[PDB]
Parts: structure tokens; sequence; C-alpha cells
């Protein structure tokens, strides 16, 4: 008779969330996906469930989905694609039972807000991928195969802005103005080579990418070299801050 464990094969993720581990890193105001992909040596899995804790482990059960509020009444989601489970060959290496997440996090969540849950699947002997501990109380994430988190970054940790080097930023006044104007901050700014593209709108309905100048920034220049602190606020609020120099000549 089956006497091993069904197995914890494979997480892949896409969109808003880096993978570390069993833990989704997800950057706020992003729609994320991922899939977790588990094999038997039975060729076979019969339920499977998604908890939030882990004392339920050895009892053979099925969830179809399952939530959690993330703020800005944002959630994710753990699907089970229930109608795929207790069929042969259902979870072979090259056919693995995969189940899957998705959702998103609002702006108001807390940078650093991490959620725990459990995932487990049972053969048709009872036998049950990961085991029970509690990951919170022995603080470890990794003492439980059955466990996931998601952890809450903010946007701004993800993003790079650079200046784009297109634009001109050396000025000649007019024959009789003191001043130049540098005008709106968004024309000077992008994304650093190699970096993700800035973000356009959030989830949150009219969230958006701002582009501005730092608050107390004059934007007349007189004759001299300067430097304007720029700030790119993100959806979720974040912001990084990005310095820029300008230089402002006389007409000969
Ligand atoms: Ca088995
Ligand atoms: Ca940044």
């Amino acid at each position: 008779r089956d006497t091993e464990k069904p197995e914890l094969q494979k997480i892949t993720v896409t969109g808003g969330a880096v993978l570390e581990g069993q833990k989704f890193k997800i950057y706020r105001e992003e729609n994320f996906s991922a899939t977790i992909e588990f094999t038997d040596n039975s060729g076979r899995i019969e339920h499977a469930k998604f908890v939030p804790t882990a004392v339920p482990a050895a009892y053979p059960a099925t969830s179809t989905v399952v939530s959690f509020t993330t703020s800005n009444g944002q959630s994710i989601s753990m699907i089970v694609p229930t109608n795929k489970l207790a069929k042969d060959g259902n979870a072979t290496a090259s056919n693995p039972f995969t189940v899957s997440i998705t959702g998103s996090v609002g702006k108001n969540q807390a940078v650093n807000s991490l959620w725990t849950r459990y995932v487990f699947t049972y053969d048709q002997e009872g036998n049950f991928s990961g085991n029970t501990t509690d990951v919170g109380l022995v603080k470890d994430l990794t003492a439980n195969p059955a466990a996931i988190q998601f952890e809450v970054h903010a946007q701004s940790e993800k993003y790079e802005p650079a200046i784009n080097a297109e634009v001109n930023r050396n000025f000649t006044l007019t024959a009789n103005s003191g001043t130049v104007s540098v005008g709106e901050a968004s024309q000077y700014i992008t994304n650093a080579t190699g970096t993700p593209e800035l973000p356009t709108t959030g989830i949150t309905k009219g969230t958006r990418t701002t582009y501005t100048w730092k608050s107390g920034t004059n934007t007349n220049l007189s004759a001299g070299r300067h430097t304007l602190t720029a700030v790119v606020t993100y959806p979720d609020g974040s912001t990084d801050e990005i310095d820029v120099s300008f230089t402002v000549r006389p007409q000969t």
C-alpha cells in the first residue's frame, strides 16, 4: 500500500510578485497570479485544500475557492480545480496537480503585512503533503512545506526612475528674460534602462503614477547651475525621489 506523501514540486508566479521559496513578495496595486504543482507516487491526488493553520493537516478534505481581503476592496484568492481531483494520472511528473492563486493588495495595506496559509494535498490512502508544524509558532516558514506566505512591499521598492537622456536640460535665456521655466517634471523622467516600466494606473479606481517637483522647488530658474528633486508617486502612494541637474546660461 501507498505510504508516501504527495510532493509539492514547483511554484511559478507572474505579474506583481516575486517568489522566494514559499513566500510571495507582492507589490501593492498590481495583479499577480501563481501556480503550485504537486505529484504523487500513485499518480493520483484525491483531495486538495487551502486552510489558515496546520491543525487539520491530516484530515483529507477539499476547498474550492478561499480568499482574504487585502484593503481597498482587493483580495487574494486560492483556487483548487476540484473537478480534476480523484482521477487516475492527475498528479504525475508530466501532468502535475496544479492549484492557482490570483489577486492584488490595496494601497492602504501596510508594508510588511504578512499572511500565512497552508496548502495540503491527499492521495487516495490519505497520505498528505507537508506536515503538522505551525510555522508561526516556530518562527520558520520552511518548517512546514505546506506553508505559503504573502508579504506586502511598496511599489517604490520595485521601480527605479531615471532621467530621459534625450530631453535637453541646458537652457539659454532669451534676450530679455532673467529666468527660464523647467516646466513639468514628467518630461524628464522615465524608467532606468533594463528596469520595469513605471506603472500608469493601479487597481484601486482613480490611482495613477504622478510626476511632480518636490515641495519647495523653485521652477523659474535664473542663470547658473541647479539641482531639482523630482518625486515619482506610485499608485500605492509610495515614492521615489531623483535629483535632476539643469544649467541656465545668459544669451551671448
Ligand atoms: Ca502517495
Ligand atoms: Ca525605487
